[PDB]
């Protein structure tokens, strides 16, 4: 069996750089462990940056985008008992955001993918590369019982943070830096209309929380919480009350309650490996880097790393420029860097910290107080939030 | 003994509260533990904020300065092999800071003082300050062996970190809030034409170093030095070893070294107590907050707590408001604060911590990469930089 480039996960990011190679005629085929129910399943992302958006026109998969998605052109923060909006469309010149959950992107690309006849192996078992450093590397598989082989040139590992492909690089070869923060977010998905037509973000002395939407009938809403919180320990009812201490009263008294569709607790994680290849393997999204969800860029650094593999892999195949392909770790890791510093910034400044000195809660305050104040504090943190520039390449 | 105004120190703010009030007709009397001569030692500030510009102006006390201090409308950060200016004038929209010696302002400070025949007591030994809370407060003093009393409406504390003003306020009705870095700076005073016409700021592997002047044949450089650093330690050749080896080779190169006029350590510290004020006693400058030296912000600080506190004592005597005096604390807060905030900015994104982790390195690498080169960035820094506007109060 073979194909040009191999790429091992279905989630966004493998699906988008799947779809891309297909549409500029390179061959490809996605390799993933889960069924495409299991995929559908995951709820995360909310928040799309301009880039993104552009990407899944050039991929021509932006229909259902275009009709459904809501375009922000703000969002807010809370706190100390007062709401600020920042202008994001003025304040960065124009750029905004658009909020179209995770699945549905995802939903999105394989219908796509099928439509056009691709190649995709789910539920493909045990999968293990080979000949990273030779001209003709390979991954093997099981499909029911019996082990097959998959011929390549390239290998695009789409795994996330828990896939094979980064674990396929000699370990020598990677420097990790990575940060773990002291809490998780408990997340909760309702069929209820949410409690403004803006994200709102809240930092409360009980602790973070934020008020976000998937639709003009669809919720979804986080609280910080401590790394010891089992999810079957928080009812809908006790999720509701807690989200209600943490707003502004004002937001708190229109705040349509409802049963949860979904409720889950993701732990806050800042993770970047350097670098993002290893011969004719590449990583690419949670693969390589993990950034907190406060400045919701998880998603986004996922597009583009693919936006810039995709456009190096092209130079490749067609161009014959085989060489440029050894820039893509320079490349990403620039965008990734200024990201994963936004996101941190974001998360410090927007959670409660475990015996934090009566210095340090001031210096917070205070951050808050001076960016959302100036002009130019403003506009730091909305051009960071709608997405910094992607690079051209060459 | 009587006056209207009693004011504990005659360090840069009793003496600029000092001059203020006498040209307004408000008699003060300035006790200071030191001698003139001892209180002229002192090397410390060299960056003054426009806005303390304006506050000497409008004391009359700045023929000097007008002639020698240099204007500076930009400053230089040094990181990872490359100078970045920031253009301070272009950036906050037309301030600048002027470079003049804290000892020439103290020094045309107490000739102003003598000049107009203004009281001012130097060696009163044993300040004790009475009856905060009464109508009536009084300090006493001795003057060679014998305890004099002098009585008076309100009381200024200007005595610094170490004074006795703060002291005498029940600690009970203080809230102190506190950083101590783990590093200081070991200066030195050279009789040596500058490095650069501007200041430079420097981050390097090896530690800070800091490049600025005092005059056009007079030098001030700093470099980080951890705590259990003895000055004695330090000869004039290692120093000028060490600052030579954290510059970039290009401005290493045309360093003129000579010996040293000055050479202390200070240690970097970040206090505020809150309030600031007890009964007729109000707290201004270094008595009532230290910031570390990075940004600039201590003697410009006490001016802008001395320009507050002048401007209440004026509408309190001519125009009887007494009771606008309780809104000093939560006006000169405001400002301080703020200042701490970008002073920690400062002095977390230049200095090198002890036991610093990967990840923490490469967010400091990344924040000076990102402030340094976007438009918001800078001017974020160079408004901070020049200082934020004096509130007007009412
Ligand atoms: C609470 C939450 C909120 C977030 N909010 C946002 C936001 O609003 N905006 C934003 O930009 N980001 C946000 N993100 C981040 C975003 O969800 C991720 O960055 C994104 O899912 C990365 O996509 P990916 O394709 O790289 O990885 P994944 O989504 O993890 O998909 C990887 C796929 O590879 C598969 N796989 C794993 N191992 C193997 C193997 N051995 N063989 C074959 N297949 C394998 C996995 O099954 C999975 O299907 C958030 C994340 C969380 C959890
Ligand atoms: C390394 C260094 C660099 C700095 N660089 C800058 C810079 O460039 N820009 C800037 O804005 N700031 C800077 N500063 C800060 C600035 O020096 C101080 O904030 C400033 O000196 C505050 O003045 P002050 O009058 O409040 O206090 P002080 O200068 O301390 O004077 C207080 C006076 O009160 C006197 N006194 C003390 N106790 C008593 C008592 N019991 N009775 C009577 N008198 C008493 C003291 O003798 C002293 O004379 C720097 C500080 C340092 C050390
Ligand atoms: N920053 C974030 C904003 C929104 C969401 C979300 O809607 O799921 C997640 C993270
Ligand atoms: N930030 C600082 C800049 C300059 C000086 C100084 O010249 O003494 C001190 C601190």
């Amino acid at each position: 069996m073979k194909t040009q480039v191999a790429i091992i996960g279905a989630g966004p990011s493998g699906l988008l750089l799947g779809q891309l190679l297909h549409k500029a005629g390179i061959d490809n085929v996605i390799l993933e462990r889960q069924t495409p129910d299991y995929v559908l399943g995951r709820i995360r992302a909310g928040v799309l940056e301009q880039g993104m958006v552009d990407l899944l026109r050039e991929a021509g998969v932006d229909r259902r985008m275009a009709r459904d998605g809501l375009v922000h052109e703000g969002v807010e923060i809370a706190f100390a008992g007062q709401r600020r909006r920042i202008d994001l469309k003025r304040l960065s010149g124009g750029k905004t955001v658009t909020v179209y959950g995770q699945t549905e992107v995802t939903r999105d690309l394989m219908e796509a993918r099928e439509a056009c006849g691709a190649t995709t192996v789910y539920q493909a078992a045990e999968v293990r590369l080979h000949d990273l450093q030779g001209e003709r590397p390979y991954v093997t598989f099981e499909r029911d019982g019996e082990r097959l082989r998959l011929d390549c040139d390239y290998i695009a590992g789409c795994d996330g943070f828990h896939g094979i492909s980064r674990q396929s690089i000699p370990a020598e070869r990677l420097k990790v830096f990575e940060r773990v923060y002291p809490f998780g977010w408990l997340g909760l998905l309702a069929d209820t209309p949410p409690v403004s037509h803006e994200l709102i973000y809240a930092n409360h002395p009980r602790g973070f929380a934020l008020c976000s939407q998937r639709s003009a009938t669809r919720s979804r809403y986080y609280v910080q919480v401590p790394l010891s919180e089992k999810v079957e320990d928080w009812s809908d009812e006790r999720f509701w009350t807690e989200l209600k201490a943490r707003l502004p009263s004002e937001v708190a008294e229109k705040l349509v309650t409802g049963p949860s569709l979904e409720k889950s607790i993701a732990p806050l994680r800042s993770f970047v490996v350097e670098p993002m290849q290893h011969g004719r393997l590449f990583l690419a999204g949670d693969a390589a880097h993990i950034v907190p969800p406060t400045g919701a860029k998880g998603l986004n650094l996922a597009a583009s790393d693919v936006s810039t593999l995709y456009r190096l892999l092209l130079k490749a195949y067609r161009e014959g420029r085989g060489e440029l392909l050894e820039r893509y770790s320079a490349i990403c890791l620039r965008r990734i860097w200024k990201a994963e510093r936004f996101s941190w910034w974001m998360t410090s400044v927007l959670h409660r910290f475990p015996d934090t000195d009566a210095f340090s809660q001031r210096i917070q305050q205070t951050e808050l107080e001076y960016y959302l104040g100036s002009e130019a504090g403003l506009a730091t943190i909305a051009e960071n939030y709608v997405g910094l520039p992607y690079e051209e390449i060459e």
